[PDB]
């Protein structure tokens, strides 16, 4: 308690907004994850020293790819803690402590390729994993950190209680599988309208929790528009990169993965608010009304990828 964390007077009041971008200064992002554990769990839910020995390894597994790196991690963990800080009496003890962990470490060691092409490729990791491949291999990365010495952040939990966050961060990470999202928005939608949903049954906080993993994995289009335009490229680069690799092994990439087709972005981009990107953010509000302002920047980038097809906008490459 004698020590707290404390960030810069901008940081401090903008991270409490949805749309904080965590800034160029890598060196800054562990303490700004330390002072949002400090204020959505407590200063006394984790050993400081462990903790922050935790971080440094964690971000040691993540690579030099242009999107799914290091500082996607702990932006994935800013969004979930601006969920958790404005649906503050929702979430158990357990919760709090397992959602920034797994926020942190769901893309653990990304080399920047779908599990699509690691089935395609025939990559060793799909035959250990056949469905949510890159996913259950992060979650596999997440326990090895875990496990070594000094590493254990749940040193202070039971046996029954280690086991239960182990539990929720599983499940968490597995969800960032966007081919498992379809299926569980939809479940969801339907237990809402017929006023089934109840959050006090484990399967349905299963289910809202994976929505929220969506919602932070996808929370770079409900930034404000000159960060969403720029994050755009990273996430391009490395599906243009995939597409490459997909043409290598002599399979025709599906649009979105082919660098030839990059002035089809602007449509694309439509194409996945509508489908994806909107549908998830609305169903989130719907559960979780304070969420509101994830879907209204959503609604608003939206609006700015229809100017940029009418070329009131030009997206530079
Ligand atoms: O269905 C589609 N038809 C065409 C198309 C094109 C692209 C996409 N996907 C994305 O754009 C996207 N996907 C992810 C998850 C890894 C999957 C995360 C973020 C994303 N966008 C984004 C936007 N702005 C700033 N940063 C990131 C889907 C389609
Ligand atoms: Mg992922
Ligand atoms: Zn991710």
């Amino acid at each position: 308690g004698l020590m707290q964390f404390t960030l810069p007077v901008r940081l401090c009041k903008e991270i409490e907004l949805f749309h904080f971008d965590i800034g160029p200064f890598e060196n800054m992002w562990p303490g700004i994850f330390v002072y949002m554990v400090h204020r959505s769990c407590g200063t006394s839910c984790f050993e400081l020293e462990k903790l922050c020995r935790f971080i440094m390894s964690v971000k040691k597994n993540y690579r030099r790819v242009p999107y799914h790196n290091w500082k996607h991690a702990v932006t994935v963990a800013h969004c979930m803690y601006a969920i958790l800080q404005n649906n503050h009496t929702l979430f158990t003890d357990l919760e709090r402590k397992g959602l920034l962990i797994a926020c942190l470490c769901h893309d653990l060691d990304h080399r920047g390729f779908s599990n699509s092409y690691l089935q395609k490729f025939d990559h060793p990791l799909a035959a250990l994993y056949s469905t949510s491949t890159m996913e259950q291999h992060h979650f596999s990365q997440t326990v090895s950190i875990l496990q070594l010495e000094g590493h254990n952040i749940f040193s202070t939990l039971s046996s029954s209680e280690y086991e239960q966050v182990l539990e929720i961060i599983r499940k968490a990470i597995i969800a960032t599988d966007l081919a498992l999202y379809f299926g569980n928005r939809k479940q969801l939608e339907e237990m809402y309208q017929t006023g089934s949903l109840n959050l006090n049954n484990q399967s349905h906080r299963d289910r809202v929790i994976g929505l929220m993993m969506t919602a932070c994995d996808l929370c770079s289009v409900t930034k404000l528009w000159p960060v969403t335009k720029l994050t755009a490229n990273d996430i391009y680069a490395e599906f243009w990169a995939e597409g490459d690799e997909m043409k290598k092994l002599g399979i025709q990439p599906i649009p979105m993965m082919d660098r030839d087709k990059k002035d089809e972005v602007p449509q694309g981009q439509l194409g996945f608010y509508n489908a994806v990107a909107i549908p998830c953010y609305t169903t989130l509000t719907q559960i979780l009304p304070p969420t509101e302002p994830l879907l209204k920047a959503c609604r608003d980038n939206l609006s700015q990828w229809e100017k940029v097809i009418r070329g009131e906008e030009t997206a530079t490459w």
